[PDB]
């Protein structure tokens, strides 16, 4: 294959950075090296933050918060509108960085940037809503209401695979809610975040807003840990592996803070006897192989009825063999590279484990064109037929592997969907009205997202996004997910000039 | 001076109340745990306890029950709650005897707590036809999008001594209409209240034909509480108690990817501005500080009074405190019953001494009343302590009637004084000034979960979400959409178009 | 053949039921209006009526009551409704006798209608702590913005013969918790049901210590209804009745700047697709078409069946209709009681003849049963008429059991056939196909206020907003936030900043 | 004074029209003449619509509706976002037309255009919301929900005094709700609406939307009447005099259609003994005199406590005498002209009536600089002290007249506020906490808008806008006012395969 050169990738990144307003001389250094999975090569070195720098960032965000929180929410919304426009103006530059750092294909990178723009627009809406309630009180001559107030500094820790959209869900919402933001991006994807931050900084200057509303702290897990421990950060939104949940969640809880946890997924689709197989095959392929199986919403388990299981595996086999793998800057490419060597190693280990546990590799799994970029890990998605939901099937391997399991009764398909520790998304493919409803019912699929005739990535801005069980319970983006960024007050107002006298005794 | 009922007379009243609520005394009596009363400080009789193994058996029973209950239509689940509230109404007096006996509350407050149970039952029956999710537009042609709410599982309820029936009721009425089941670990100090509650609910269940395992009481100390907290079968723990306990429960449950409602300590203040109606303020402040002998979580503990009226406000409260009738909580004349135990009396005296060491002046109260009338019991006159600053003891919750009086000049200083403590439950402002009232409730005002105007820190009701911020723990109970913490959200996209976005235009069919 | 109870035996049962519900028979008897029963078609006894003057006096009493009720805390207003529902529970059987006696409904449906009253009372008690407005941000610094809901005034309730207690209950339980008062004009065909309802509510009111004028019944014909509609003291008229009546009431009330809830005729259809479960479909279709002898507003009147299964569906319904037990509605065996009166029988026969003149084939039923068993009463077998097109008679609501069967090929043709009529209350689709189900409920699907999947046109409940579109009149009753039509919205901006935007920067101080 | 010439006003209008995309040769004619209250002169003639043209407009809007209603709401929102941007781009051109036709000062014209932009932004938010409910059903194996669907063609009839914002409240909301719009603007302000329509038409082309989404029908009340009678228009939003309500409301009701009625106002403010008098005087002056007293929210009644009544009247007298009256294109101008001669005649007649009913003219009422533009009616706001709330005080005269009434007890101030037939807005000025709450309580002011320490124009996008009593009960713009543009469906879904068997009898 023909893969973009490291020199040209580097020059495209520097151009995209300077066009988004980044000062390259100010951000360059030698504490952390930016990289690209397209070739595996280093791009250039960057300054990183000390743990002392995190605390200085928190103090700056908190100082800004004290002004932002009495700035009227619709004025705060004017800022987010302005940022949305700058994102629109620089959509292709930002997308190039997403492709360069995350390795996702160009169309998906553009879609991730559009997601940021769409949440800005939604947040501008929210800025005139953030609804509490007015309600009756049992007390004569009193009034009762419930109000919502800005919480404070929000710590946002994000992953490599959606390096701009996850932050955008949190920042757009947090900013209209009157919060400020300290962002600790993945050590794998710092360039996207610097570009994001400079665009928002321009928005801040144009809008006359306070300077410290958003702050980026570049570094590894230790910088995240200091952010997590801060007594001035009442909400940490953390996205990453299920592993992280056991560290972050209890730590924040121990200091009486709040978390939004968006952890791993292990998403299944059920394919029933009446499923439209052309539709099912297209949906399953795109959800399993898309982003080189590196979405939290990636399709990893296909629970197929035994009467159609052979036809389904045959058709998925043929499709997997035809998937075009390549440079994610080429429009013909559908599957770009895995993020690094370790990711390839873990994929290979899961597949070896699955065969040891009684599985059969049906298609895929081989590394593609290793000599064309020996530092990069381009792999064909693996399709693995399994005789039961064994150990490896229940673990999230962050790579494109689709395990196929069979069932007969719908309640067993539901059981198999729910048996895993993760709880993000689930889908059912069926022409049958009652089966679709049974899958979505209280005793149906147990996930945060449960869909009919669309796959495990079927989600959108207006929906609250997140999962149950070991996916951590958090919600972002749509519906009333904004409530996690604000504090509720219940207010009783007496206008009668009287209080109930205990026992009829009076101290006037 | 006052006459206090005898341990024998209290015991017999307790046994009557239990029997009438359907408790089998033979079956619950034993030697593991002792029932007691703060009226005399004496033990009443021994009870059987549950081991940590029994807790696990009770959780699994509750889970089996949940597997049926979650597909029981919520309005049918509501019918169960309506019937329960019918039995509470019928046994209101009996259940209120047990509340007074175990918590030391005066009769009118004991009746008020039982009515609160009845009111949340009524509210929950309403919720049982609501539990609203949402329908909304989708960007996808030929698709539909919605949000649905589902039953969660077994709910672990850990309650305190001071509201021995209402706190569980808030949780259980709501949990049950939401399709959940309940395992309740009541205070080791107040088991009989819980046994009577559970026996009445068991009757309701039998009348409704509902599953047997919907609610269960596990009796014992904090070690029984810990086994409930650790169960991987309990996705929600509602824990009510001291701030200290939060650092145990919240992280433990978080570590196993569970959810908590934490309802922890308060250290609640009221601001008295120069335009305050002093008669309203003094009466409000008295009830809020002295009621339940300062053992509500919403008890008024700090009074932040403008310097121009501080001297007159202190005189009036000094005189009001000196006139509080302290006595047996079964007598109609009693406004202040006893403290729960000796430990609570010790901490009260320790705080008053510290406050006077830290520059404070004791203005009224703080002395033990008629010790020889009931030597095992601790009846005290509420303390009023004028303080020159907000020092360490002022910032601690001592669970006792102590009102600290602090002065201020600018409203923003009053607000900072309110917000400076680690707790964040409740706050009030007494003022006739429109602007001050709104400033106190504003985003840069009082930082508490409840913020009121011209009514004290115990001013809340069923329809409001009840709870606090900061070291109070963030949880909400009872009103508004507090029910959501008892269910799980699902976001559902339904494709009826027969087609899917083709990635890069490629069709694999 | 069947045995029908005698007018004397019905009268005596009615008098018992009234007395037991607290009606004073001496005081309501008179010679202006006659109580009657469809069981025999006979008059029972005479009643006093109200003149148009009496209506005006009753409205003014209701308004005086409203002036107190609107400042009564909604949760206290809820306590009244809870007590009312306690009396309905206690007198369920008695009130259900009167429903069967006046509306001709079978016992189980009469009991179901009274339970519906009880259920809306329970739902309303919940609402009484909700009635939610909103708090929201304002663009103005140092300001606050909110939305509040307030009591409206006197609510005029005009009801029909076929649901003589539930319709009023939906309106009144909700109106009363919302701070409103009620003036009720029941059908001239069903006054006794209303008198018994009102007498029980008057007892509740006395027990609660609530104002006397909260609810009043005005007995008489459509001229008493018109005076209520015209009153400038009645800001809301809820009118239930024929489509014809809407063109009277809606414009009259609009002309005086008042509000209406209009709940008018239906002409409801179900679509039967080739994948339909025929056993489910046939049973559903039978109950929906034949129940209440086709005198529910949600009665199934049109069946739109796919041509591939039309012959088999018609055979099965032909046989089911021929087996419907028609009889005295007090007997447990009866599924179909009588039509309300002779006029209704005349219109039924007139429609069947027109349908057969318009190309239709009568497949089953339509004949008067046992005329000589009760010569004044009109018991009929439901009619099943196969039609070649949707002609004029098919598009009219005839208030009688007639099911027209129309065939289709494409789902979009079924949908157009559903939507082609002037009414828009209720619709159903019977199908096992996921896509067809969703297409029927989509924006370009069934255009009705109620659209169901695998359940008939009478599939609705308390928690849902009940009502229709088009000539059904747009009003909603009972569930969701239907309560909003009984209150007025206020939008409140509160400035606590002490300053105002200066126009052109000019300061006039 | 120095007033803009008719020639230069004409040329500014033609320029603003052509810059907004209007074809001047296509819209010109001689059926209706566009005009300006700045000089009173005719600008130029226009084509007008026949009643047959209205029915052709309805048919075109309905044809568009059949496509728009299955276009996903967020896609519909993309159009409104785009229109918001075009409005932003042409904000000054549109504002010049508003000043030219409505006669309002330049800053207010700019503010009315910004209102359009702000509702577009809010509607873009709504396009991912339009919330119904999901809820429990009492039936085993069933599911229950409430959904909202597009209604159809919306008839929008608007007044002269807000010639762009009223339409924008209705169109932005109606378009995201999946409705289409037929707009019948005031015969006094057709140029603004043509400009509006051409900007939205450009948005439609850029967005790929259907052509007939919005249609303008130019003419007088007879064209409105035909629109009102149409069986294909299920919702008429009508703004105008209380007079219109008695015609439109019953007509639409007679054909089972829906209305939103936004009729006259007669708004009062209560000034209590603790009122901040500097604040009260500024607020009252701006609300009484602003827009030459030609807002529906205009302050017309001031209910002042007797202890401060003399000081308040003295201070208002001095302020009214100082008000600068002038060309609304001059930034020094605060009060521009009245709309026409008839408006001046009615003002003069009310003032003569008020003095006959026992009143005293304290300040204002005189026509200003008549020779400078003898076709134009520039008047100083009138301040009239009244001994009781007489007949004229209770009628809305659409001109700047402020009646002053005295009270002693707050309940009488509330009574006087509520005694009038109109019910739009009300305000109370007070430093007293209980008085403010009493004014807003269930037995307080009876209006649609009730405010504290801000006047009768205190309202904003996020609030639902409208009134009670003879103001007609309608709501527009904020909160959930969108519900009037859609139809509710209650949906019960059976997935159990069972129905309840009546009496245990079965027909299987």
């Amino acid at each position: 294959a023909a893969i973009s050169g490291t020199d040209e990738i580097r020059a495209r990144a520097e151009q995209a950075l300077t066009r988004c307003g980044v000062d390259l001389t100010a951000v360059k250094g030698d504490a952390l090296t930016a990289r690209t999975p397209l070739t595996g090569a280093d791009l250039f070195g960057l300054r990183a933050q000390t743990p002392e720098d995190v605390d200085r960032a928190v103090e700056a965000a908190h100082t800004a918060f004290l002004t932002w929180r009495t700035t009227p929410a619709p004025v705060r919304g004017a800022l987010v509108k302005r940022f949305g426009e700058l994102l629109t103006e620089h959509k292709q530059d930002l997308a190039d960085l997403v492709t360069i750092e995350a390795g996702k294909i160009r169309s998906e990178a553009l879609g991730e940037v559009q997601e940021m723009i769409d949440i800005c627009d939604f947040a501008v809406g929210l800025s005139r809503q953030l609804y509490g309630r007015t309600m009756p009180t049992e007390r004569p001559g009193h009034r009762l209401m419930e109000t919502w107030h800005p919480l404070g500094v929000v710590g946002v820790i994000s992953a490599f695979n959606f390096p701009v959209a996850v932050w955008a869900w949190n920042a757009a919402v947090a900013l209209v809610c009157g919060d400020t933001v300290v962002w600790k991006p993945s050590e794998l994807t710092p360039l996207t975040a610097l570009a994001c931050a400079a665009l928002l900084d321009l928005a801040i200057a144009d809008a006359g807003a306070p300077k410290g509303l958003n702050q980026v702290v570049v570094g590894a897990a230790d910088v995240g840990e200091r952010l997590v421990d801060s007594p001035r950060v009442p909400l940490v939104s953390a996205t990453g592996s299920t592993r992280m949940g056991r560290a972050v969640g209890p730590r924040v809880a121990a200091r009486f803070g709040r978390t939004i946890l968006e952890l791993g997924g292990n998403n299944a689709a059920v394919v029933t006897p009446s499923a439209d197989l052309d539709l099912t095959v297209n949906a399953a392929v795109f959800a399993a192989a898309g982003t080189a199986g590196q979405r939290c919403t990636t399709l990893r388990r296909l629970i197929v009825h035994e009467d159609i299981a052979d036809t389904v595996v045959e058709r998925l086999t043929a499709a997997f063999e035809r998937l075009p793998i390549g440079d994610p800057f080429q429009d013909t490419t559908l599957v770009g590279p895995l993020v690094n060597e370790a990711a390839f190693g873990r994929m290979r280990e899961a597949v070896e484990r699955a065969t040891a546990e009684g599985g059969t590799l049906c298609a895929g799994g081989e590394r593609q064109f290793p000599d064309a970029a020996p530092g990069a890990y381009y792999v064909r998605p693996a399709l693995v037929r399994m005789p039961a939901q064994t150990a490896v099937v229940r673990e999230e391997t962050f790579a494109p592997i689709l395990y196929v399991l069979t069932y007969r009764d719908l309640d067993e398909a539901i059981r198999l969907n729910n048996e895993v520790p993760q709880g993000l998304s689930a889908g059912i493919f069926t022409a049958d009205q009652s089966e679709a409803e049974r899958f979505l019912a209280p005793d149906g699929a147990d996930c945060g997202i449960a869909n009919v005739n669309i796959g495990t990535s079927g989600a959108e801005i207006g929906g609250a996004f997140g999962g149950e069980k070991e996916t951590g319970g958090g919600r972002e983006s749509g519906s009333d997910a904004w409530r996690a960024y604000m504090r509720r007050a219940t207010n009783t107002v007496n206008y009668s000039g009287r209080v109930t006298l205990a026992q009829g005794v009076d101290f006037s």
